[PDB]
């Protein structure tokens, strides 16, 4: 159908909105210039602060969310419709056709698409992050295991295979995106997160 491929191209348009940057355009600060030089929520933060950082997470999962929910309604969750706009909405993120191309490590916005599809997953998914994040202070490492955990949950939910495709490409997409973090965490050169104080 016309509207399922303007609904998968609406997502990577949608997804190419690299929230991080614009914030911090509107601010006059080239994020791929401060901090770690990523454009995601958690270079925001850094650079930033928390509260310009909260925003752009939810900016960022919003791009998710919004085209997916459209997707599972409109189509239903056994879609292959589904499966192509997540992931048209990840690789926006990542691949930002407004952005040179250069975008972010996806998990805001796979959050969203999650979210979509089983807010209880999320939540789950979320649980694993903080509970990581906590234990360790490793943005990489939370968001890495919390990752795999999001395709366990949906795998042992019994979710359908057009959803489980989606989630194990989106996720091994992720990690990819990840895997200068997995460099540094193998050989002990990650850094903690906060400021000095904090940590
Ligand atoms: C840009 C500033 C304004 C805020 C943006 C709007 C944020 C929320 C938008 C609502 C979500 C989209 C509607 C989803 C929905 O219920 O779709 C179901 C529909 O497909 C039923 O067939
Ligand atoms: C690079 C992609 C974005 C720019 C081009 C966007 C539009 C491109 C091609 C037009 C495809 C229209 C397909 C419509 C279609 O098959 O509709 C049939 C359907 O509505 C009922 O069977
Ligand atoms: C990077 C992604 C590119 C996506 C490109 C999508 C466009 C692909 C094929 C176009 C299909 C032709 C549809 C033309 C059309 O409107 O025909 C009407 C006809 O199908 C109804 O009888
Ligand atoms: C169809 C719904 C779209 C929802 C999102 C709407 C687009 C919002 C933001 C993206 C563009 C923001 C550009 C702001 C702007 O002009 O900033 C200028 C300033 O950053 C200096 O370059
Ligand atoms: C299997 C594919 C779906 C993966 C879904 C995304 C991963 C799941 C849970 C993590 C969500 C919480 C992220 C918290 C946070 O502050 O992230 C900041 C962000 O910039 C990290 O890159
Ligand atoms: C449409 C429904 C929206 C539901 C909520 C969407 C936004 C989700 C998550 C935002 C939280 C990200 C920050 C997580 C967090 O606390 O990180 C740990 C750190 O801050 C502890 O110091
Ligand atoms: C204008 C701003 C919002 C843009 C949202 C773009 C969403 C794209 C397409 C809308 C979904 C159309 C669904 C058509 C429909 O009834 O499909 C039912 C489907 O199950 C086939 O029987
Ligand atoms: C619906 C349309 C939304 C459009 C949002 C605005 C996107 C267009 C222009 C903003 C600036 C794009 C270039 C940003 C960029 O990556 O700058 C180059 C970078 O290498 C700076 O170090
Ligand atoms: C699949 C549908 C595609 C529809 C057309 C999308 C492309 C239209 C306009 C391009 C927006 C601005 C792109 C410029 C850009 O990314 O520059 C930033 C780059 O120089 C950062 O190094
Ligand atoms: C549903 C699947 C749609 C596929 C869309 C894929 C994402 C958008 C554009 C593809 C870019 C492919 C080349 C990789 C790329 O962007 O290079 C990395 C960049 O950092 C260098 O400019
Ligand atoms: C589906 C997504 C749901 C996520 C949205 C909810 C986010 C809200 C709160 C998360 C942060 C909890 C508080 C963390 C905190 O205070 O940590 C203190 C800690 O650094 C002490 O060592
Ligand atoms: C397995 C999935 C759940 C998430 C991971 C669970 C790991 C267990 C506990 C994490 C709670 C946060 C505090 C852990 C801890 O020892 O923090 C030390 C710190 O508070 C003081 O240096
Ligand atoms: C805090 C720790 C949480 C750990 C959750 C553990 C979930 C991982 C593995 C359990 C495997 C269960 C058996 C396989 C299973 O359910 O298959 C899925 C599917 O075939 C059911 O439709
Ligand atoms: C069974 C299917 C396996 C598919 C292959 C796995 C794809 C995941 C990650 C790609 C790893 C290699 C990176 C490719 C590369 O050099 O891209 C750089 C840039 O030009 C485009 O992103
Ligand atoms: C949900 C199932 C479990 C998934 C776990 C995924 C963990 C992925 C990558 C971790 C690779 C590095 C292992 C060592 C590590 O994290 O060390 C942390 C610190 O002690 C030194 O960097």
């Amino acid at each position: 159908m016309g509207s399922a491929l303007f609904l998968v191209i609406f997502a990577y348009l949608l997804g190419s909105i690299t929230f991080g940057e614009v914030i911090a355009k509107l601010k006059g600060v080239d994020l791929r210039n401060v901090g770690s030089g990523n454009v995601g929520a958690t270079n925001v933060t850094r650079a930033l602060g928390k509260k310009y950082g909260v925003l752009v997470f939810f900016l960022d999962f919003l791009k998710g969310f919004i085209p997916a929910l459209i997707a599972v309604k409109s189509f239903g969750i056994d879609s292959w419709v589904l499966t192509f706009t997540g992931l048209a909405s990840v690789l926006g993120h990542m691949y930002p056709v407004f952005f040179g191309f250069k975008g972010g490590k996806g998990v805001a916005t796979a959050l969203g698409v999650v979210f979509a599809v089983s807010p209880s997953v999320a939540l789950f998914s979320f649980l694993v992050w903080l509970g990581i994040f906590l234990w360790k202070r490793y943005v990489s490492l939370a968001s890495i295991t919390a990752t795999i955990s999001a395709f366990l949950f949906l795998f042992v939910a019994g979710y359908p295979v057009n959803v489980l495709f989606m989630a194990i490409v989106i996720g091994a997409l992720i990690i990819y995106r990840h895997r200068e973090n997995i460099n540094r965490l193998l050989t002990g050169r990650e850094h903690r997160f906060g400021t000095l104080e904090v940590l």
